[PDB]
């Protein structure tokens, strides 16, 4: 059955929530995002209709096989009306397509649910600015000061530079990125537009990343593995076994590895800095841990609920637990102390 926090009170609407049948008295699903956690349950044998951003559209009919006449792509940054109630979808600066929703009840609260999302100052002044919210639906994935993580740009200078540096000294070096979601895009396009690359990939994640709107997308991705030195595969395969039957298959065409593993959060940022990262290596095969992160860290998360200043929080992640639960809730009244909403 549906948790609470899914159910969007005053409405017939739930939030990420396909995978509980259907949801007694629900009139429309919206989906933040294509992200397995959240879309968990649809299918082609879908019939009610769901509220999701054009991306986010092209995956569950190219992907998912949903039909057509029961997705309902809405524009961003556009006031809609949906079975009688005005709402926005806002970038939630997650993944490609990920959304953070704005209803406007009609009664006078306002709701804004974020979805997944990473916080940015740049959100203070999008549709936001212009009204008060009563109830915040909040990804509280990092929500504890232990996670600390360096912005996305810092990250992609370090592999860039990583990168360029390796296959410069060895021309005969293969430079593998691991994926099993949509997201972390940059990652590999960055390298590959140093190196002078497109990237290749199986025909399923060629697939999945042309469903995207990334401009000039044909120039930077292929499935031709031969014409290409920035290799994708599954993140289970980026280990020392994996990657050693990889460089086999490349018939003698490089000699060396350089792997990277877009991780979120590792207690290595507890102590290390982004420019002191170092790899595991064995052999000619060297693999980097990066802390490449599409949600909040604490302190950004902070700045972003201290700015909106809502009335009430409800957590969407890390709510199984007691202690959990009972620390989140401690943060949020030190952010209202200290703001002094
Ligand atoms: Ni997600």
């Amino acid at each position: 059955t549906c948790p609470f926090y899914k159910k969007i009170p005053g409405t017939g609407f739930t939030v990420d929530a396909f995978q509980y049948g259907v949801v007694e008295g629900c009139t429309a699903y919206f989906l933040t995002h294509f992200h397995s956690d959240h879309y968990a349950g649809l299918s082609k044998h879908f019939t009610f209709p769901v509220y999701c951003s054009e991306i986010t559209g092209n995956l569950l009919k190219n992907k998912l096989h949903v039909q057509e006449q029961y997705i309902h792509p809405l524009p961003l940054d556009t006031e809609c009306i949906v079975n009688g109630v005005k709402v926005v979808l806002l970038d939630a600066n997650h993944c490609p397509g990920a959304v953070m929703i704005l209803f406007y009840l009609p009664n006078g609260t306002v709701i804004l649910h974020t979805g997944d999302f990473r916080a940015d100052p740049s959100m203070e002044r999008s549709l936001l600015a212009d009204q008060k919210v009563h109830m915040l639906y909040l990804d509280t994935t990092y929500c504890s000061p232990e996670y600390t993580f360096p912005s996305q740009q810092e990250v992609i200078r370090f592999a860039i530079n990583t990168a360029f540096e390796a296959v410069t000294l060895n021309p005969h070096a293969l430079v593998v990125c691991g994926t099993y979601s949509i997201g972390k895009e940059k990652v590999f396009l960055a390298i590959a537009d140093v190196l002078g690359s497109k990237v290749g990939m199986s025909q399923e994640k060629y697939k999945t990343l042309q469903c995207l709107n990334i401009p000039e997308i044909n120039s930077l991705i292929t499935t031709d593995m031969c014409s290409s030195l920035v290799h994708l595969l599954p993140m289970m395969q980026i280990n020392f076994k994996g990657l050693q039957s990889h460089l086999k298959k490349c018939g003698g065409k490089y000699n060396q590895i350089l792997a990277f593993r877009p991780t979120g959060w590792t207690h290595s940022n507890k102590f290390t800095r982004i420019a002191d990262v170092i790899p595991q290596t064995k052999g000619n095969i060297s693999i980097y841990g990066i802390p490449y992160s599409e949600h909040s860290s604490y302190l950004e998360m902070k700045r972003f609920v201290q700015w909106l200043k809502p009335q009430k929080i409800i957590p969407t992640v890390n709510v199984g637990t007691w202690k959990s639960r009972s620390t989140m809730e401690k943060y949020f009244r030190e952010w209202k102390l200290e703001a002094g909403y």
